[PDB]
């Protein structure tokens, strides 16, 4: 198990555009494509981030390659930000993964504003920031998904994900 096939798992793969679970235009591996409500929006940035002109859908190369970029940025975005760089560096192999994860769905900004979270996870107080991580919209709103991540977390191993 890794990044890719954790978050292949989390987030599944749509090959023409769908709505997210808020609601936003997003297609392959949970690739953002606008918060607008527009469908003709979407359709812009789509063309743009691919290259050609798609009518809203893709290959299933194309979303790979989106998904490839996607995680690049999720790790450089960590490692830049000082707020979640010490607390990846202080991680093992698996809860990174984990951070990286969150990062992927709601970007650095969000996971950075998790300050007593982040405290606890670099402190290694597993149980603790499992239950502080649940204390949040994130939570209740994706309470599957969450559960899997803080149950990374909280073991440090890929528990959540070999039955999936
Ligand atoms: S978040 C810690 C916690 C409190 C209580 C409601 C007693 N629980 O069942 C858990 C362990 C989730
Ligand atoms: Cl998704
Ligand atoms: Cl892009
Ligand atoms: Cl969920």
């Amino acid at each position: 198990m890794n990044i890719f096939e954790m978050l292949r798992i989390d987030e599944g793969l749509r090959l023409k555009i769908y709505k997210d679970t808020e609601g936003y235009y997003t297609i392959g591996i949970g690739h953002l494509l606008t918060k607008s409500p527009s469908l003709n929006a979407a359709k812009s940035e789509l063309d743009k981030a691919i290259g050609r002109n798609t009518n809203g859908v893709i290959t299933k190369d194309e979303a790979e390659k989106l998904f490839n970029q996607d995680v690049d940025a999720a790790v450089r975005g960590i490692l830049r930000n000082a707020k979640l760089k010490p607390v990846y560096d202080s991680l093992d192999a698996v809860r990174r993964a984990a951070l990286i994860n969150m990062v992927f769905q709601m970007g650095e900004t969000g996971v950075a504003g998790f300050t007593n979270s982040l405290r606890m996870l670099q402190q290694k107080r597993w149980d603790e920031a499992a239950c502080n991580l649940a204390k949040s919209r994130w939570y209740n709103q994706t309470p599957n998904r969450a559960k899997r991540v803080i149950t990374t977390f909280r073991t440090g191993t890929w528990d959540a994900y070999k039955n999936l």
